[PDB]
Formats: C-alpha cells, structure tokens, sequence
C-alpha cells in the first residue's frame, strides 16, 4: 500500500560532513581530497559552551576551498533568543563571517519540555538567528525524536534529518523532503580521526541561492537534431541527441575538447559541437533594493506569480509583442512569467 517516503541517498548530491572539538585536530586538505565539499562545524551549546576548535576548523577548511557551515547544539533549559545571540555572537568573536551554508540548529533532547513549547522555542530561536543575520536557516534533528517530540510547526523550515543505517530516512510527521541527510556518524575520512560524520546535501544547504542551475543554451543552424557524442570528436560515439529548437544546459568547456560544448540534456550528459550552440540570455536584477514581481502578464494589474530576490539570475526567453516593455523570463525555480524591463541587467 501507499507508503510516502522523503528522497534516498544520490551520488548526485554533495558530499559532507560535520566535526567538533572531540575530533581534535582535522588535515582539511586530506578531507578536500577525500571528495568532501562542505563541512559544518560545531559552535555553541546552549549559552554555556564554546567549540574551541571552531576557529581553526574553519578557517582550515575555508582554506581548502570547501563550503562551510555551522550549528548550535539546543538546550531547551536556557533561553532560545539568549542561545541563538550566543551562537552568532561566537561565529562573530572568532571572524567566522564567510560561512556559505544555512545556521544549522541541532535539536535533539528535550530537557524535560513539553512538545508544544519544545517547538516553539525552536522556532524562537530560528527567528532570532534569521532577524540577527539576514542569513537562513535549517533544522537538524533525528526522525523518531522530531516524531516524538516536536510537532509539524517545523515543517516550515528545511531539514536535515539523521538516521543511521539506511538509504532513506524513515516516515516523518512534521518533513516530507530534506536538504541534508546525516546517515553515519560511524565514516572513515581522510583527515578526521576516528568514526566520521557522514552527510549528503542537496544545493538547498547554502545561502546563496541566486543562481540559475536551468537550460541555457538552444540549438542553431541545425535543420533537425544536434548529435551529443561520448567525447568531443565526430570519432566518438553518438550517445544521444537534441531536436532542433529544443534547449539544454552547458555545463562547461572541457580542455581537451575545445571547441564543444560539455551539455546535459534530457538526462544525458555529453559534447555538442559549439558551432551548433547557441547560449540563452541570462540576466540578474537592477535597482532593486528588495525583489522583483514576477507577473502571469505584461502589466501592472496582472497577477503576481513568483518574484526575483535582489541579485537572482534569471533567463530572458524573448519579449511578447503584446507586451512592450516587459520580458518573458524563466525564474531559476523553473516558473515563467514578465518582468519590467526597468529592473533588468543582462549577463
């Protein structure tokens, strides 16, 4: 019967992992090259505990090139706003102010409170972290404890759930989907002594959600269908192909294939030769101090669809005749619609 689950395990997703002081010293370069990419450090614990380590795990891992994030162990028996002053106060104290992943909050022990109140200082603290730094947030917890103790007010926040032993976390009441997914605190990573955390996040972990990951790019001058090889040679295999008209993301230029184009399209991943590409225009946002509307229609009174944060990339797909003055865009979440072309910069 029917069973709703949240997503499993994907190689796809990034590699992580989360340290504090009882690791002692970590060789960052050793887990930059272990295939890690982003690694949250251990802050504070309530409003009586600073990571000593913190400092140097971050600037050790910001050293390496990897993406960083933090989080505070809850104690639900001191105050929630007091905590999460605590915890920014600390990232401030040892300059930690390029972190790129959302403040985590690890709950997992109740001090004795109650469900309803448990939760809501969670989202006190959440809040206060938010109205503190500008910056977001996400909820770190197990499945049975959030089942058990926490209610689905939590549900408005990201999640980053822990369940050892298995390849999907288990049927949760408050989530349905999750950004990061700790499942072994029991890994062997190069540079970290002993049982290692082990995460997997999707790219809704980091702060920087401005860009535009969509199709960017289109055919041209083909009568039919683009050839996608194996390698970026007519001697390479044809392992796909992409009707004329039809769009496709570029990934990159590979150096020993100059000249094409290293796409995906349709699920396949591939070189097209670049005489045959043709890159969409991508733009951002101008003058705005906040965001912009995104409208069903090129007009004022027209519905109100999406908006643009300030400094989001977005795509122009054309302008609508109908509708001189507005462009008809993708937005980076794949919803389209019009904007005014007075608060438009092209890339």
């Amino acid at each position: 019967h029917h069973h709703h689950h949240m997503q499993s395990r994907n190689n796809n997703n990034l590699k992580g992992i989360d340290v504090s002081n009882w690791k002692g010293n970590i060789n960052f370069e050793s887990v930059k090259n272990d295939g890690v990419e982003v690694v949250y450090i251990k802050a504070t614990e309530g409003n009586y505990f600073k990571d000593k380590y913190a400092k140097q795990n971050y600037e050790g891992a910001k050293e390496q090139g990897l993406s960083v994030g933090f989080y505070h162990f809850f104690r639900a028996n001191k105050g929630a706003k007091d905590q999460a002053n605590f915890f920014i106060d600390y990232l401030n104290e040892i300059g930690a102010v390029n972190y790129d992943c959302k403040l985590a909050l690890d709950i997992e022990t109740t001090e004795g409170v109650g469900v309803r109140d448990l939760t809501s200082m969670c989202i006190e603290f959440l809040e206060e972290v938010k109205r503190l730094t500008g910056k977001e947030v996400v909820v770190y917890t197990y499945t049975s404890f959030a089942n058990n103790n926490l209610d689905s007010r939590l549900g408005n926040y990201p999640v980053w759930i822990a369940h050892y032993g298995v390849n999907t976390p288990g049927a949760n009441n408050i989530w349905s989907s999750w950004v990061g997914f700790q499942y072994s605190e029991n890994g062997s990573v190069a540079g970290v002594n002993g049982g290692c955390d082990m995460n997997e996040f999707t790219e809704e972990i980091f702060i920087d959600s401005s860009n535009f990951n969509l199709d960017n790019a289109t055919t041209k001058n083909v009568s039919t269908k683009l050839n996608i090889r194996a390698k970026g040679t007519t001697n390479s295999k044809i392992i796909g192909s992409i009707p004329a008209g039809e769009t496709f993301k570029i990934k990159w230029v590979d150096e020993d294939y100059l000249g094409w184009y290293y796409v995906e399209y349709n699920g396949v991943v591939g070189y097209v030769n670049a005489d045959y590409v043709e890159k969409l225009q991508m733009a951002t946002t101008y003058n705005v101090s906040t965001f912009l509307n995104v409208r069903e229609e090129g007009s004022l009174n027209s519905r109100i669809v999406d908006k643009i944060n300030s400094g989001d990339i977005f795509r122009i797909d054309w302008v609508d005749s109908d509708f001189i003055g507005w462009y008809r865009i993708t937005t980076k979440n794949g919803k389209v619609g019009f904007v005014n072309a007075e608060f438009v910069k092209k890339l």
